[PDB]
């Protein structure tokens, strides 16, 4: 089993 | 301004 | 079994 | 302005 | 079994 | 202005 | 079994 | 302005 | 402005 | 079994 | 401005 | 089994 | 300004 | 400005 | 089993 | 089993 | 200004 | 300004 | 088993 | 088993 999380934020 | 997030889960 | 979630927001 | 989200589940 | 949900909003 | 949503379920 | 969903929005 | 959506399910 | 999303599930 | 999700947004 | 994301899962 | 996730954001 | 984070777990 | 991230998992 | 975490922040 | 993670950010 | 950190664990 | 990081794990 | 940690900070 | 980590930062 495997999981991934990705987040990108910019102003 | 910008923002994006993503998640993936697999069992 | 598997699931995905994606979100994108911008001003 | 813009925003979109998506979800997918598979058992 | 599987389900999907998609939403898009804009001003 | 604009907005659209969709759902699909399959058992 | 299989399903597809496609959405396109533009201003 | 424009918008179109589509869904297809096959068991 | 523009936005499009797509999902495909196959069991 | 397999699934895919793709999203594109632009202002 | 621009943004795109993608996910693929295969069991 | 295998999964992939890709995200690209730009202003 | 900018910021991005990512996590991956595999058992 | 620019930013991109990617993840790949294979069991 | 293995996990990874990556973070990038900038002003 | 194997996994990879790559991130690139620039202003 | 800039800052990035990373961690990897493998059992 | 620029920054990139990468990780690879193989069991 | 093995682990790694890397940190970089700059003003 | 083996792992690698690489980081590059510049102003």
């Amino acid at each position: 089993s495997w999981g991934m999380m990705g987040m990108l934020a910019s102003q």
